């Protein structure tokens, strides 16, 4: 996250942090046996790891699980993200607690203008590279599709939303991959692609999550 500010320990208590060895992924509890992420998120050995707020130190809010089971979408393009998303069964239920707790999928989508909470563990510097310890957060309104469209010309599908300031300074960035975007207690989003990272005219795009609800219910229901 560039420009964003330290949500403080646990107050993004849905945020999860993928774990094979090293954080690399964000992603979004949605109940107690379920994750969602960004499909090019994908690895085999994922740890998913609640309650994180320094990834690097266990601070005592932890629950640390093994996916026992990855479902990247059906349709996921990985060339062009279509589709960006995909769900982690945990091994075993979260226990759910102030600190752990799941973030509700939206029963629609979500206007431009609606602002947003994004964040994640991802790079802070829009040039070169530092990794926070502790979990960033960004208020980002969603951009409309034309200004998404216009910054990525042939890029954005039905499945992608832009989200963040077109003059630059903050958005997501690596790292934050994953991660949700939710607005208005709904996940919208997920921390999906862009350019660079918070670059003028380039915001961050993100897997427009409320396509995608059905499918999340219906492959939950069934796995
Ligand atoms: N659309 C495409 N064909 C495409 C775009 C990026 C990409 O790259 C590797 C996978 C994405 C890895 C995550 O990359 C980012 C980059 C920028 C932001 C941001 N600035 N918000 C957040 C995450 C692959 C395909
Ligand atoms: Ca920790």
């Amino acid at each position: 996250i560039v420009g964003g500010y330290t949500c403080g320990a646990n107050t993004v208590p849905y945020q999860v942090s993928l774990n094979s060895g090293y954080h690399f992924c964000g992603g979004s509890l949605i109940n107690s046996q379920w994750v969602v992420s960004a499909a090019h998120c994908y690895k085999s050995g994922i740890q998913v790891r609640l309650g994180e707020d320094n990834i690097n130190v266990v601070e005592g809010n932890e629950q640390f699980i093994s996916a026992s089971k990855s479902i990247v979408h059906p349709s996921y393009n990985s060339n062009t993200l279509n589709n960006d998303i995909m769900l982690i069964k945990l091994k075993s239920a979260a226990s759910l607690n102030s600190r752990v707790a799941s973030i509700s999928l939206p029963t629609s989508c979500a206007s431009a203008g609606t602002q947003c909470l994004i964040s994640g563990w991802g790079n802070t510097k829009s040039s070169g590279t530092s990794y926070p310890d502790v979990l960033k957060c960004l208020k980002a309104p969603i951009l409309s599709d034309s200004s998404c469209k216009s910054a990525y010309p042939g890029q954005i599908t039905s499945n992608m939303f832009c989200a963040g300031y077109l003059e630059g300074g903050k958005d997501s960035c690596q790292g934050d991959s994953g991660g949700p975007v939710v607005c208005s207690g709904k996940l919208q989003g997920i921390v999906s692609w862009g350019s660079g990272c918070a670059q003028k005219n380039k915001p961050g795009v993100y897997t427009k999550v409320c396509n995608y609800v059905s499918w999340i219910k219906q492959t939950i229901a069934s796995n």
